[PDB]
């Protein structure tokens, strides 16, 4: 028998999300293609691209050929696209999620969940509509804290309880989770007063601030607690293709027969943050959900844009992404090296940190204080250093951090022998 | 005494959108800059952008310099950069609100509405979150149908009661506003009970689907509404650079002494729609709101994209942008001239419509049936024809709808000729 659970999508989407009905530019595009040729069209609501000033394009490539708008392809560059993205990035993605994840879903009914994949305008924008599709005000969610600051200010507004689940070095504890659940029954799912929670919100790759990951063991442990309790996993990935392991551990998308996983993927860390391109894959109901609230808003992704992703990717392949993914990773890694090798040098005895599994941030503790704030935007600043208070990084930004968020992604090492020395003087100094 | 009424913008704002707080990435760039050279940062959140693989682009332009991003701007051009706009880009758009509405809000305190502006990801962006900013269930909202009917599916999910104000051929009757707003008393604006529409919006140039335009004694009538009723006007005004007429009528935002406009602008029809740019201008305070609400989604609109526009316009200046419209309105002018003669030559009789004052559209009223959509998606398909029924551009789209929106952005004269032979053959055979 074929593995997973009966779903209903309806218990994850808000009135107003329910109530939104498809609004596509002009959706004559299929009457007209299908048609005859000769089928004249005064139905349309597309401005004409001859009029744009723009008219041809030369973007040169690093390991890749120059990309080149000719003026057809630039008309078409100029104007409106579908809402999920052009259907050559989105065929693209799709097999790529096929090769890295094999997700059980890809063959499912729709109605029960079939793998579909949404581009966006960067992932951040794809997880904010996810977030507003679901929550109503009152409504529990789970995730682990420190978080992306972002993701805290998305949540707040929307009114929802955070409740905290414990994590450590090797991300969410599952022991955790299962103490926080046993506050309802399996069966409060089915009855909406009771209020079990809505979604696990994590980053499982690179966690930005403390640099943790997931190990396979947890991923699974949490999954069949999503299952038990019947809650969405929000799997927010943008570390995915920044791992310093040679192995990627599978993922919640890679595992998800019952159809309960949205992921969020971005290029913004590996190929360009500035372009806004990012992408969801998850279930065909609660995709077309963010679809119909793009329509309304940005539309669809920049075209231009997204023509200049796929025509790298497609001249890449697999084979020529996935050595840009390892060359960015060998960048990463040397540059935690780097870091790692400073905080040895100048920190050891003064603070605490684990090596990160993935990412760009290195986590710091400084032991014998409350509050890193003090001797960083009053101390360290006058010394020529800056690194970021960890406080923001919780929902309660005003309780006490003993912690500081280090980046690796630009510095050299001098910079960060630098750094660290100053950083080390002012902890001694306030002991 | 200098003219303009007291405004409390809470009234007009959500308790989500109040509840944002700034989530900008990165906020060093401020203590890093007028520091000390010399200040190390690893408090910064960038990914490095010399991972990066496009390296430099070269982008021609008709009656334009070609654009040229170098190893440096390209690195720009695919990093993030602020939620509200690229800075030069901003500075460019403020002189030309200044230069074709002269505010007169430009210098007020930013609390009783200084004029600001935001670069959005298209201007329907800029909408979308207004209408997510003001509107709670069961809020009360004005505007005159037919409209855009993008604009339409936005407010369904919101819950909102649409009142329809009445619109002839030169566009809201103040009248009728006068008489629905009769209803309430000018002081009900001060309880929340008696709910008081809290906007009017209107699209005042070329609407789509009609063509038509307000007139200026018509805005100064509907200014004075909002006023003494303490609501405000969102001025989605996407045709503003495609008016026929030599000189444009002045606009709600030229005439807000209150601080009461919210104007979206877009090059979406006159620059490009694929790029995904337009831009708000309104009150510091409600601008805000919006500014924050990007911050947790898309963050900010393409970098690269709005580098292609700011350098265009930058070279251009406000007489080539000016040059620029008037070539694009005197294509759009004769396309407007060519489908009047096909309607005069073969609807006459058979169907009335408005010259169009703006736009790219002619709206056509069948006579002697009920609804079109019989003759159109099942007949005109047949014989080589389509144009859009009219039923989409109304709350109630089930409502039969006697008009048909037909497009005169690109067809030949010849295609209209051949389009309005069959519609007028259709039109003949159903009576």
């Amino acid at each position: 028998h074929h593995h997973h659970h009966h779903m209903n999508y309806a218990r994850f989407i808000t009135a107003a999300s329910a109530a939104r009905n498809p609004s596509p530019i002009r959706t004559m595009t299929d009457i007209l293609s299908r048609g005859p040729k000769s089928m004249i069209s005064l139905a349309g609501g597309l401005p004409n691209p001859n009029m744009f000033p723009f008219k041809t394009a030369v973007i040169t490539v690093e390991n890749g050929k120059t990309i080149q708008f000719g003026e057809e392809m630039m008309k078409r560059a100029l104007q409106y696209s579908p809402s999920a993205g052009i259907p050559e990035l989105l065929s693209w993605l799709k097999q790529l999620q096929i090769k890295l994840h094999n997700p059980p879903t890809i063959h499912y009914p729709p109605s029960q969940g079939q793998m579909d994949l949404c581009v966006t305008s960067g992932s951040q924008q794809g997880l904010c509509k996810v977030f507003e599709m679901i929550i109503n005000p009152g409504d529990n969610v789970l995730l682990d804290e420190p978080a992306y600051s972002g993701t805290l200010q998305s949540l707040h507004p929307l009114g929802c309880n955070i409740i905290n689940v414990a994590s450590d070095e090797s991300g969410i504890v599952p022991d955790s989770l299962r103490d926080i659940l046993s506050r309802w029954k399996p069966e409060d799912a089915k009855n909406p007063q009771k209020n079990t929670p809505k979604f696990l919100y994590t980053v499982p790759n690179g966690n930005n601030p403390t640099g943790n990951s997931l190990t396979s063991e947890r991923k699974k442990e949490i999954y069949e607690l999503a299952r038990k309790y019947d809650f969405l996993i929000i799997e927010d990935d943008p570390y995915y293709f920044l791992q310093f392991n040679k192995f990627r551990v599978p993922t919640f998308l890679s595992m998800d027969v019952d159809g309960r996983v949205i992921r969020a993927d971005s290029f913004s860390k590996i190929i360009s943050s500035g372009l806004r391109i990012g992408f969801l894959t998850g279930p065909k109901p609660l995709i077309e959900r963010v679809i119909l609230h793009i329509q309304v808003s940005t539309l669809h992704p920049s075209t231009f844009n997204q023509l200049m992703i796929s025509q790298l990717l497609h001249e890449w392949g697999e084979e020529g992404f996935m050595a840009h993914v390892d060359r960015v990773i060998d960048f990463y890694s040397n540059q935690k090296d780097a870091i790692l090798a400073a905080a040895d040098k100048w920190l050891t005895g003064l603070a605490e940190w684990h090596v990160p599994a993935a990412g760009m941030f290195l986590w710091i503790k400084v032991k014998g204080i409350n509050d890193v704030k003090e001797l960083i935007e009053e101390k360290a600043v006058k010394m020529g250093v800056l690194m970021l208070p960890g406080n923001a990084f919780y929902v309660d930004s005003s309780a006490p951090s003993p912690y500081l968020r280090a980046s690796f992604s630009s510095a050299s090492p001098e910079q960060m022998d630098v750094a660290f020395q100053v950083l080390a003087q002012l902890i001694k100094e306030s002991l």
